[PDB]
């Protein structure tokens, strides 16, 4: 299974991203082995894949697992929303810290300005790119509301841990 954590601040739409994904990629799959023999997963360009959010704010400002997510994961969408300049300033610091914990100079990312939705855009499209090019790593607008590029982001991570994984 493809272990995908969806990191960034808070109030950015990391949660609508993820529910909007599994309510698309969801089934229910027959498995007698476990105890009511159906357990339910989502499948990603036919990768079967698990899902977390890493927050450190709010109430996860008293989590003890932040560098537990960040070594579990296997791919990060590193998400900002484009009406929130703290949220796209944050971004490096979060990428920082999953390199540090990971130890790793090739850890599978996509960078996701989410809200694109808005009209209230305070961080253009050429600036996520600039970041995006200096990481190599792709860069996706999406919009949980209307739904634009949404499965995008988590087909491009999943291509992106594939390659990892391949070599
Ligand atoms: N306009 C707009 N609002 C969004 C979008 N994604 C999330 N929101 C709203 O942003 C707020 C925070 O979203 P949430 O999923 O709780 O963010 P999280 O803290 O990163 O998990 C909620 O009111 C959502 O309805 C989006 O793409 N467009």
């Amino acid at each position: 299974e493809y272990k995908l954590v969806v990191v960034g601040a808070g109030g950015i739409g990391k949660s609508a991203l993820t529910i909007q994904l599994i309510q698309n990629h969801f089934v229910d799959e027959y498995d007698p082995t476990i105890e009511d023999s159906y357990r339910k997963q989502v499948v990603i360009d036919g990768e079967t894949c698990l899902l977390d959010i890493l927050d450190t704010a709010g109430q996860e400002e008293y989590s003890a697992m932040r560098d537990q997510y960040m070594r579990t994961g296997e791919g990060f969408l590193c998400v900002f929303a484009i009406n929130n300049t703290k949220s796209f300033e944050d971004i490096h610091h979060y990428r920082e810290q999953i390199k540090r914990v990971k130890d790793s100079e090739d850890v599978p990312m996509v960078l996701v300005g989410n809200k694109c939705d808005l009209p209230s855009r305070t961080v253009d499209t050429k600036q996520a790119q600039d970041l995006a090019r200096s990481y190599g790593i792709p860069f996706i607008e999406t919009s949980a509301k209307t739904r634009q590029g949404v499965d995008d982001a988590f087909y491009t991570l999943v291509r992106e841990i594939r390659k990892h994984k391949e070599k």
